[PDB]
């Protein structure tokens, strides 16, 4: 009885294996864009992935990773709200069943078709597990998905996936460039917050693009024929791998733009 996405191991059961799930700094969350505050001594976020190696794709049994190397600085995100240095180790999606839902954050309470998570750790820790552990431990950038125009950056991913099909399933998945999955711009909201998945650990510096990217409904419907299940079991398609949005509490959330 590990933890899903079902009725009976979704998010609403989590906090009986991880209490922090009811914590004080828990991710996803709701962005009010008329209660989000431009804060002027926030800067320029620096996204430096030219030199990124991606390694592998895997099939988690709840979304999909792309991996990288990490064992260098090559891919890094710098600026914005961060201190020092974070390393980019992995992406990956939530998403939907039908293209009114997949996003874990929400603006006004709209939720688009899904969300790209661009995962990376604070290299003053030295590696990420101990990264983790820490307050400002890893970066998340966000990126949402809205269905219209296909993203040429994301074929690539769109194209292996028939490979990775069942949980356990991985894939050579060198030479992919991450930079072909951003918006033109790097207008972003923060808040302080956590992992969405257990262990839901309270570590991460969430950056959220306001420009959600176009993907096309023949992408998304890609993503939609994954499977959570092993190979031999009975098929699960992996849809609605979100977590919904959390309360806010004791934080703001900032905006980069005026
Ligand atoms: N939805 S979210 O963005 O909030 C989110 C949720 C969970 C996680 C942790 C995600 N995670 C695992 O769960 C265990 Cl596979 C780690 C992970 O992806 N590791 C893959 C990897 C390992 C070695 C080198 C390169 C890549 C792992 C462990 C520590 C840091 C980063 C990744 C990350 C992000
Ligand atoms: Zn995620």
């Amino acid at each position: 009885h590990h933890w899903g996405y079902g009725k009976h191991n979704g998010p609403e059961h989590w906090h009986k294996d991880f209490p922090i799930a009811k914590g004080e700094r828990q991710s996803p969350v709701d962005i009010d864009t008329h209660t989000a505050k431009y804060d002027p001594s926030l800067k320029p976020l620096s996204v430096s992935y030219d030199q990124a190696t991606s390694l592998r794709i895997l099939n988690n049994g709840h979304a999909f990773n792309v991996e990288f190397d990490d064992s260098q600085d090559k891919a890094v995100l710098k600026g914005g709200p961060l201190d020092g240095t974070y390393r980019l180790i992995q992406f990956h999606f939530h998403w939907g069943s039908l293209d009114g839902q997949g996003s874990e954050h929400t603006v006004d309470k709209k939720k688009y078709a899904a969300e790209l998570h661009l995962v990376h750790w604070n290299t003053k820790y030295g590696d990420f597990g101990k990264a983790v552990q820490q307050p400002d431990g890893l970066a998340v950038l966000g990126i949402f998905l809205k269905v219209g125009s296909a993203k040429p950056g994301l074929q690539k991913v769109v194209d292996v996936l028939d490979s990775i099909k069942t949980k356990g399933k991985s894939a050579d998945f060198t030479n992919f460039d991450p930079r072909g999955l951003l918006p033109e711009s790097l207008d972003y909201w923060t808040y302080p917050g956590s992992l969405t998945t257990p262990p839901l650990l309270e570590c991460v510096t969430w950056i959220v693009l306001k420009e959600p990217i176009s993907v096309s409904s023949e992408q998304v419907l890609k993503f939609r024929k994954l499977n959570f299940n092993g190979e031999g079991e009975p098929e699960e398609l992996m849809v609605d791998n979100w977590r919904p949005a959390q309360p806010l509490k004791n934080r703001q959330i900032k905006a980069s733009f005026k």
